[PDB]
């Protein structure tokens, strides 16, 4: 329940992954 209490965290928790997991299922489909 409630915000993720992160989203400035969260976000920053997701823009690391948000920008691997395409290094990963992008980097080897390339």
């Amino acid at each position: 329940l409630y915000p993720d209490l992160s989203e400035i965290k969260k976000e920053y928790n997701v823009k690391e992954k948000d920008q691997v997991e395409d290094l990963n299922l992008d980097s080897l489909w390339e």
